[PDB]
Parts: C-alpha cells; sequence; structure tokens
C-alpha cells in the first residue's frame, strides 16, 4: 500500500545524488507515502534531534550540506503526521527502512533515471518497493542501481 521511495548515488546528478557519490552512500531514504497527503498545520512540529533518529538518511538540502533536518522535517510535514499521528511510530518505521537500504532489500524499481551516454546506461536515481512509470529512462537500455547493473527497471539483488 505505502510506496517507499530512495535516491541512488549518481554523480551525474547535481544535489544529493552527487552528495551521496561523494560520500560513498548508495541509497538514502527519501520517504514512506500513503495515499493521503497532508494538508495544513501538523499536529507536532518535527525537532532536529527526531529528525536524526532517522540513521543514514541524508536531506535532499544543500542548505545542511545534505545532511538534516529540511528533507526529514518535509517528509513528516507532507506524509507523516495525518497518516501517523505520533512521532515516534513513524520514526522508527523510517529508520528501520533505512537500516535496510543501508544493509542491502532488495525489491528495488527505477522511479527516475539519467540516461549516460557514455556508459550507454540509465542510472537511476531514485527508486521504490514497487514497479511504476519511469522518468528519463532511455527503452531498451540497461539500468545502473548505485553501480550494480540490471536488465530491466527491477533489481532484486543485495
Ligand atoms: C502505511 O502507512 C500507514 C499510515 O498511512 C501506517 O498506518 C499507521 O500506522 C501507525 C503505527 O505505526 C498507526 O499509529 C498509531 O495510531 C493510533 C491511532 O489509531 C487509530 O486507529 C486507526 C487504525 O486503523 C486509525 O485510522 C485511526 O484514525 C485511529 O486514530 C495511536 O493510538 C498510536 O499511538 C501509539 O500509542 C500511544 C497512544 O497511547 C496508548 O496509551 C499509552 C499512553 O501513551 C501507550 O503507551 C499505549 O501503548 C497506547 O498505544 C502514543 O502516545 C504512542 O506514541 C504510540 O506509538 C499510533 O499513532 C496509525 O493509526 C496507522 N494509520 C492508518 C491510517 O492506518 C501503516 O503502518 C503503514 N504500513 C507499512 C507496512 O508501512
Ligand atoms: N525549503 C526547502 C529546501 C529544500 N527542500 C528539500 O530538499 C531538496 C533540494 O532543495 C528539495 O527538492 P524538491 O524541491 S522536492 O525537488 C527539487 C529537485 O530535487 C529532486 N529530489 C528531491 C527530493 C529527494 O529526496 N530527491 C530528489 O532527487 C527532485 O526530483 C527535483 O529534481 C526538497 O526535497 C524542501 O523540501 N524545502
Ligand atoms: C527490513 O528487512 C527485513 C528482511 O527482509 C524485513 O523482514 C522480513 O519481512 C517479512 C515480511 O514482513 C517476513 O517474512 C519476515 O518476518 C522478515 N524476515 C527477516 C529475515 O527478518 C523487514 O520487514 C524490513 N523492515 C522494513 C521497515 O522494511
Ligand atoms: C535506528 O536504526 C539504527 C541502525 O542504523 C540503530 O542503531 C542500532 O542501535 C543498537 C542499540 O539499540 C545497536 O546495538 C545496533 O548495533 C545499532 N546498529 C547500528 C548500525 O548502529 C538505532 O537503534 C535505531 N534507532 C531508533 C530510534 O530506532
Ligand atoms: C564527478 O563529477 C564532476 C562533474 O561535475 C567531475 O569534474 C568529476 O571528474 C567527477 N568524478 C568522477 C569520479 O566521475
Ligand atoms: C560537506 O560535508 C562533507 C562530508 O562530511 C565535507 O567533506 C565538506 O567540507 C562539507 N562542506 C561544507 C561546505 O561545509
Ligand atoms: C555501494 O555499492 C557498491 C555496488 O554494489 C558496493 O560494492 C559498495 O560496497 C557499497 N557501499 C556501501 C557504503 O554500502
Amino acid at each position: 500500500e505505502n510506496i517507499t521511495q530512495w535516491n541512488l548515488q549518481d554523480n551525474g546528478t547535481e544535489g544529493i545524488q552527487r552528495a551521496m557519490f561523494q560520500r560513498g552512500v548508495n541509497r538514502s531514504l527519501h520517504g514512506i507515502w500513503p495515499e493521503k497527503i497532508c494538508t495544513g498545520v501538523p499536529s507536532h512540529l518535527a525537532t532536529d534531534t527526531e529528525l536524526k533518529a532517522i540513521h543514514g538518511m541524508m536531506d535532499a538540502s544543500e542548505k545542511t550540506n545534505y545532511t538534516c533536518c529540511r528533507l526529514q522535517r518535509h517528509e513528516w510535514n507532507k506524509h507523516g503526521w495525518c497518516n501517523w499521528y505520533n512521532i515516534e511510530p513513524w520514526i522508527l518505521l523510517m529508520n528501520k527502512t533505512q537500516a535496510n537500504l543501508t544493509e542491502g532489500p532488495l525489491r528495488e524499481c527505477a522511479v527516475t533515471c539519467r540516461y549516460d551516454r557514455d556508459s550507454d546506461l540509465n542510472v537511476v536515481t531514485q527508486a521504490r518497493d514497487s514497479p511504476t512509470p519511469l522518468t528519463g529512462c532511455k527503452k531498451g537500455k540497461n539500468f545502473s542501481f548505485a553501480g550494480i547493473l540490471v536488465q530491466g527497471p527491477c533489481n532484486f539483488e543485495i
């Protein structure tokens, strides 16, 4: 039901993907998304200490040097509060999701690509745990998930 999506390293992609590459990080959680998007004032304002407890998840913002907690707070604000109600179970799920990402599932399906001409590969910049229509992927080419070459848009290797 919930989509779990993450960023993957890619030196050719400006932003978190390049920062991940430079830091030797392969996979960094973007979010866990139920159907309902939260609107309005959150029931609880996520603190830095709470958001830092999602170990390994790098912020997509350069304003924190891709650390914490802009993306982490945006995730709680847009997808967290109205679905989980309390930050504690949401922090636990996000943290455990990220721990699996750092270690590894794999149930890894490409979401967005940067087609690299020099390698003739669809470099995956974001992936999720269920198949989805692709964006920026060249049809017929192979997929590179943080250096792992796969034939299709879905990767099953640890
Ligand atoms: C996919 O994403 C969905 C979110 O869309 C997620 O479901 C949510 O899971 C979280 C748990 O991780 C649920 O949060 C709990 O919700 C309770 C209220 O639930 C009610 O029932 C319905 C569920 O079907 C829901 O629709 C209703 O609106 C309704 O509100 C909270 O009670 C709960 O708090 C937890 O307990 C404490 C409450 O206190 C009790 O008393 C004491 C005193 O503190 C406690 O010690 C005791 O243990 C009691 O529980 C809180 O203080 C505490 O922090 C605690 O953690 C918690 O917030 C949420 O309802 C689910 N939402 C929906 C819409 O289903 C799925 O898990 C996701 N699945 C995967 C696989 O990712
Ligand atoms: N005030 C701010 C500042 C930063 N941020 C977050 O940090 C990113 C960089 O500014 C934003 O990208 P976002 O704006 S969502 O997207 C811009 C670009 O980044 C991409 N992106 C965004 C988030 C993420 O996790 N991974 C990722 O590739 C997105 O696809 C697009 O190409 C947000 O995720 C925010 O939420 N609010
Ligand atoms: C993190 O990874 C583990 C290993 O895949 C997941 O645990 C398995 O989950 C399935 C279904 O829920 C079950 O068959 C087993 O009980 C678990 N197996 C082992 C070996 O632990 C776990 O669900 C993952 N957590 C998150 C948040 O994704
Ligand atoms: C979040 O997940 C991390 C793993 O990235 C947890 O760190 C573990 O902490 C325990 C102590 O409780 C250590 O014994 C384990 O070996 C840890 N693993 C690593 C890699 O550090 C952390 O406990 C979790 N935090 C929350 C709030 O759930
Ligand atoms: C990473 O990207 C920059 C391009 O902005 C480049 O100058 C550098 O050579 C790259 N490093 C590798 C290992 O590809
Ligand atoms: C960003 O963080 C990295 C890695 O921890 C460090 O190498 C770099 O100097 C930082 N950049 C700034 C501008 O502080
Ligand atoms: C990241 O990905 C490569 C390709 O599978 C792997 O060989 C390397 O050990 C990984 N780095 C981390 C930090 O897990």
